[PDB]
């Protein structure tokens, strides 16, 4: 009777509740406040309703999915993964989550607060996995939206170790999808070799989708795995935030990234790198512009902390047959960066800015501008040849670097004979401080190397901060890239005893709107009356210099040369001196040589 | 007997329970553990106790205030306001809250987990409101503080979509009133036509309040709406951090701006702003100055990214009969910020900066100083003629520039004709990059156009990067503007071509404490003397002169000019070129003129 | 029979739940829906099982324990110490706790969410204590992990406002121990006399270990406190974001420091500090190296507002017998500081930046390099003589300046007579921007005060931004600091009326090496004749100029002096100027003195 129904599923349904003894609250019954909430205990169970302990040897995919399935049905809610249990997952999903490799699909409204672990079992092993995902269709372009479903908690995802089987196959954790304000919070991602970690967004759609406070720790294990970026941000007004990432593979030295920022208005800030080949690509793909436009812009990559071995922020955008895409209105800013300890060209080519070619190779299809890269450090160790503030191997519409701290092989450099790139709007101001690390490794090397097709509206102005004799010069530029409407300077301090300072191979500081200024060491020789008398230099090679001025002693009691030079028409510097008595004199002075500054 | 006990509302309060089956465990029953949460169900009930299902014909607050009430009565805890529902408010609340227009009062250490929606009802269309007030008295000055409420959830706040019925009327979402560690986290606020969404503190009654993680979309909606600001902070120690603002009405682009930050010790960091006219006011009120004092001091607006219509950041102070506020110690670095498209003129003047007047616009009232802006990058599209670095329309006794990237129309601007501002201390380092985007659309204009009363203490760096022929002149001082112990610089590069660079229109350049230097084109004659001969300028302008030097080549063979001149008492300029043959030489030079520098 | 049953603690065990009646669900007793949470009224109950309340005369430590025990043995889960009510604490823990008197051991997966407060009784008062408790062994060394372990809520620590009763006593809220992926979120701690309220990891042993939003409130009220750091953070891959930390006490003035960053990867940003006398101290302990290296790196202090007494950030490393310390690549960033209003030489000397002795005082053990210090602001109230951008009083590696705004009295500083610290790369990019604040006040001082045993590789770029004519000099080197291959330079501006720029007591700026510049008086001399003719200073201490030009206007009509000069072996500077009118001339010039540059 009613001994049956209290034992009965529908007993708590009986037993009456009032919150507190208040008579004013609701009269309800029990299991309308435990419906109140709901975990995995209450899908985890067999077809005559017993549950089923979790474990290595049971697979929990369909009891969560119909978890999942049953909340959506409702509205939405929070489901529970609870703490002090293993949830293996151990089959495939069905549906429109089957053409993503998916295991659970994910509802819109409904959040999981993964206390506990989820594993992969070893049905997994050497095969594609996606373990949740938003889409519901196998084709993403004709997939519903994936609205307000967010993860967090202070649980663990585990990937079980397993290598991929092929490197053409596809892993990740979390597949957003086409999705709105989802994320990702407080969760450990571990061991594993998978692609991504978790994915915002697909081809522009989506919105404020976020990862926080997650760690990323050994995803990537094989040489079979072909690439691994641990967040890809594939929506706009989305990013990543105090998240820590690590790995310990050696391939991940070579393959692995942790960011991509692929949509507008998208950020990676105050996070922890360890590792890592890359720290975050900043990138229009012409072939993900369908959601959000062709245009990268807003793009904000602040306040990280990284260790890693190839380039901490790579910049890039590309085309196709019929859209083209667009990097512009970038900050970089507050970084600290280092390229940790290896050999030189044991991994790719060190450096803090990369400006890249496309996936093809191409270097002459991209529309990059306007970005600040300012208040930022970077180390390489003084044995990494190949380490550079930029590395600029394609086509630049314009960068500016502003009072930051570099302190590596090159300054600006790209490979002779590779690349030819277009640049334009290159600024590099003085307030960037060039360290010494590597003073008396770079014989044979320009700190500048100015190989490129053209440069144009561009600034470079050198400071050292100490003195590195080992260099062949502090910028070089070879005869095959023009210059026109650039400022080049040289500041003298530490250059006494260079031999180059600034080198243009094609004479091109000649040019009508150039502005240049540099040391040079110049033989002179005087007239030999007494009195004002004038000094004439031996080589006729100045015939571009506006005015010059002594950066030497004068030793001589008898005369002194000029302080400052013009120049002649046949190329000589000409100035007046003084001859206290007369002579013909014969010196060799360090000059500032200046031209139009 | 039993039975009956067990279906009563005290039946849980029978039922056994001890934890896990732990014998050391408290002995406990059903209703006590039910006990350690409650939601708005357990008071969202009739008079006879039957639960009410929420809808939009069902009025929740009376039943929202009564579990407010309750669980304050109990020294605190968090009411979950239910996933998967969306509950109406549907009339005011009374009492202390119906001053503010207030539909439900916080209490002390009574927080909200709002999960599912909380919408209006359309007895509030064309009506005041403020959802959620923290004032216990219609008189703020009267009213007790409210401590340890903190709102939070994956939720959401509707207002319903209902214009304004009259501009005076004011608009709320949550007043947490004279509030301390009082909070709002995850929240979406969507759907109005408001004055704010939410306000921190009152008149500097406050501490430790915070916004972090929530999203505020469309909360303007119509032309009646006088002005919106989304978050208010009105006491110390308080902030806004990674927070999404977004609006789509034509009318958020002149009216609505993301923040008001008024008193010492707030910030604005991580956010990202669409569609809005104005970023942020950091301002001391003096009509705000009860709680916290007269000085708005350590005021951070930090590593934002944003599209407005408007002006960024905007500073202010200002004075009442009894009361004078100042703004000092101010920080904003790190923001990436565009004019987003819009023509000429169509939206108010854009500007990163604005030192703005008072609101009934006087513009002698102010004392702010001690402001760095550094590191940010600023952006506006070509044809917005009205757009600058800093909009200076307002007494400034200081304000520091480093290490930014402008570029928009002006640098430094006021509006001729206008306020007169005094000016002290304005500093722009050289490090500042102006960008190329408004070349060769500057026509009639002044870069840096110090439409000013007078400036003191100041120091203008001009360095460009790319040619702007169009420009009248690089900066212009009326004669009007009074011009001291002030240094302004304008480098050679790019300018060759510029027929004005610096323009003292009262030749202000004179002052015996004006350090300048800029380019300039010289005629010069020499007299006919072989050898070393002496050239002269024809022109007797250079009396300031205290050196120049060319910025010229030498086309000649047989003589040479000066390569450096002084000035004589005349004001002519004189140097000692070289005449390898004689004769009258008559040469025009582009020259480096400098004062006492 | 069954009434029994129902009322017995095993009751909840027979009573049935299926939820929201889905026939799909778990067949369940709600003991099993009540056993997925668990509080501290759980355990908080007397040894027959019935429930106590909590109070000041109730000790809830052996409840709150084995709480802790219980959920550990079961694999982890979240505690809630409710909200509602305090919980105090009133006697010492027991087993490897107690070598740290340990109040309460945490172990490893065991969460506590504290909603409630939990306060210390009076046996505590006069007596050493460390709440919470991370290692399981009185020998740290011996000490097994704490992994897991999060403390999070809106509740609150108070330490009871007890007194220390002896200096070398200790007192801490959480000692997480060696720990790895524990964090504290949320939490107020209040009220006390303590040592730390948090310290993470143990002499490098833990990782991932972070404070988040706590408040930190009045924890220093005592004469007896020897010392206080709010935070010590002692284990790499760890941070503290986004705190409140605020003191009152005088004593807190003098004694207390917010943070400790003691490792590497290592992080303090967006925080708020006021009443402190230290804002972080950036170590290497040779003494803490055995769990993380020798070597503290990737240190970030960013985006932080403080008001503090004596210095902001703190550098340092050490050695001891067999491990050397040493500390590199640290940025700070973003910061805005200001010395509070107090009275000259009253609290420890105020500094942006000290890098200072070790804990014996030595200054001859550092290595302290690759530091850059970027987009601070710091402003010190003009009367506080003792305030520096940076002390410098230990040895010094490195450390790179640019782009802050520094308000103080002095630059850079150490105190002659004390120690003599050897300096190398030390970077003062003339981007940094000098305040007035203190002008008029700096009789007898020297705004660069190079109190060093020698600088090298060193830059120092002066550039003032208004007059302050009371300063003995711009930048001053004793004779005994050697100076080498350095870079100094005294921009003009304000600097006219100078007695003195630049000052080199040994004549320092001599050095082959060193590339000088600054504002000098010159008187001069011609000789008679007519046209082009020399003229030669009076004093003969030029030898080491290269050149220089004038600063000064020429008021004659019947002759020039030079625009530059060069020198002569015996000290004369030389040029060549113009008589229209022969006479011997006589003038007092304005010079920029040039030194290889
Ligand atoms: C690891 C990584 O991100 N590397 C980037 C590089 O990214 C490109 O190359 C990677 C290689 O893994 C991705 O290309 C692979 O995956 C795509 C997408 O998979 C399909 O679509 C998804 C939605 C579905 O779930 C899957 O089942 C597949 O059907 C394949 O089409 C492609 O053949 C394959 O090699 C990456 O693709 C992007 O991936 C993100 C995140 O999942 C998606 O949001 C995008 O839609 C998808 N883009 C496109 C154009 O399909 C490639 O873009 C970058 O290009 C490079 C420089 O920026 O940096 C790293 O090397
Ligand atoms: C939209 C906005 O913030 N605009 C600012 C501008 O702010 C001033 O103008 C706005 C217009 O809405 C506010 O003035 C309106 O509201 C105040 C306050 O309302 C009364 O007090 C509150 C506590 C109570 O809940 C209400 O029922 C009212 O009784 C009215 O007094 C005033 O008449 C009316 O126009 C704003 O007032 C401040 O509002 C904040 C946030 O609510 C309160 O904390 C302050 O106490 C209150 N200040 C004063 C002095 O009363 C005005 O300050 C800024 O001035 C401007 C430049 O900084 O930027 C934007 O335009
Ligand atoms: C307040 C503060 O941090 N001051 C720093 C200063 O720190 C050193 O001085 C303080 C003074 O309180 C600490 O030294 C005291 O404590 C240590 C450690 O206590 C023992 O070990 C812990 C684990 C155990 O729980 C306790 O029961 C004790 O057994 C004593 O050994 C020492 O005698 C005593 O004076 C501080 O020690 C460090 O403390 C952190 C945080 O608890 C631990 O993680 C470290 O292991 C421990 N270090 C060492 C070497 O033992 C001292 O390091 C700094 O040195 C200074 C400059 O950086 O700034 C502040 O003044
Ligand atoms: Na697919
Ligand atoms: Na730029
Ligand atoms: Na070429
Ligand atoms: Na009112
Ligand atoms: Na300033
Ligand atoms: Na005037
Ligand atoms: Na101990
Ligand atoms: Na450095
Ligand atoms: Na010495």
């Amino acid at each position: 009777q009613f001994r049956a129904i209290i034992e009965s599923p529908e007993g708590a349904g009986h037993v009456g509740y009032q919150y507190r003894r208040n008579t004013g609250s609701t009269m309800r019954m029990v299991s309308d406040v435990l419906d109140e909430r709901v975990s995995l205990w209450d899908f985890h169970c067999d077809p005559s309703g017993n549950v089923i302990q979790p474990g290595p040897n049971v697979d929990s995919r369909q009891y969560l999915q119909a978890a999942i399935d049953y909340v959506s049905s409702n509205g939405g809610g929070t489901i529970t993964i609870p703490a002090g249990y293993t949830w293996y997952l151990g089959s495939y999903g069905v549906g429109g989550i089957a053409g993503h490799s998916g295991i659970i699909q994910l509802r819109s409204n409904v959040n999981l607060n993964i206390e506990g672990r989820i594993h992969l079992s070893p049905f997994f092993d050497l095969k594609p996995f996606q373990v949740f995902v938003g889409f519901d269709n196998g084709d993403p372009a004709s997939s519903g939206n994936l609205e307000n479903c967010h993860i967090y908690g202070h649980g663990v995802v585990d990937f079980g170790g397993y290598e991929f089987g092929a490197s053409s196959q596809l892993r990740n954790g979390v597949a957003f999808g086409r999705s709105y304000n989802c994320s990702v919070t407080g969760i450990t991602f571990q061991n594993g070799d998978v692609t991504w970690a978790i994915t915002l967004g697909w081809n522009g759609y989506g919105s404020n989708c976020y990862v926080r406070k997650c760690r990323f720790i050994n995803l990537v294990n094989s040489s079979v795995n072909a690439a691994h970026s641990t967040v890809y941000v594939n929506c706009p007004y989305s990013g990543v935030e105090s998240c820590y990432f690590s790995m310990s593979s050696s391939f991940a030295r070579n393959i692995a990234c942790s960011v991509q920022l692929h949509q507008h208005d998208t950020f990676y800030r105050g996070s922890t790198v360890n590792g890592y080949c890359r720290g975050a690509y900043v990138v229009m793909h012409a072939a993900e512009a369908a959601g959000a436009g062709s245009y990268a812009y807003n793009m904000q990559v602040e306040n990280n902390i990284a260790v890693i071995y190839g380039q901490f922020v790579i910049l890039g955008s590309d085309v196709t047959a019929t859209v083209s895409g667009h990097l512009n209105d970038v900050i970089v800013s507050g970084n600290i960066v280092s390229i940790g300890e290896r050999a030189a060209f044991s991994a790719p080519f060190g450096a803090f800015i990369d400006i890249g070619p496309d996936n093809s190779g191409a270097s002459n299809v991209q529309d990059i501008q306007r970005v600040l890269v300012t208040g930022n450090s970077f180390y390489a160790p003084a044995n990494i040849t190949d380490s550079a503030a930029i590395t600029l191997r394609a086509n630049l519409n314009g960068c500016t670097f502003i009072a930051n701290n570099f302190d590596c092989r090159y300054m600006v450099y790209n490979a002779p004979g590779t690349t030819s790139p277009v640049v334009q709007n290159l600024v590099w101001d003085k307030s960037n401080v060039i360290g010494g690390t590597h003073a008396n490794q770079r014989a044979g090397q320009n700190l500048f190397d100015m190989q490129f097709a053209s440069v144009v509206n561009s600034t470079i102005e050198v400071q050292l901060s100490c003195e590195d004799l080992s260099m062949f010069s502090c910028i070089l530029f070879p005869a095959s890239c023009q210059l026109s409407y650039s400022k080049i300077t040289v500041d003298s301090a530490w250059t006494k005893s260079m031999s180059n300072t600034a080198v243009f191979e094609g004479n091109q500081q000649a040019g009508a709107n150039v502005y240049v200024s540099y040391p040079a060491t110049v033989n002179l020789t005087s007239y030999n009356t007494q009195g004002a008398v004038p000094f004439f230099s031996t080589d006729t090679n100045y015939a571009w210099v506006t005015s010059a001025y002594s950066l030497s002693i004068n030793e001589n009691l008898d005369f002194s040369p000029p302080a400052t030079y013009t120049n002649k028409a046949n190329g000589q510097l000409v100035g007046v001196g003084y001859n206290e008595i007369g002579g013909v004199r014969s010196v060799s002075v360090r000059l500032m040589l200046q031209r139009q500054v």
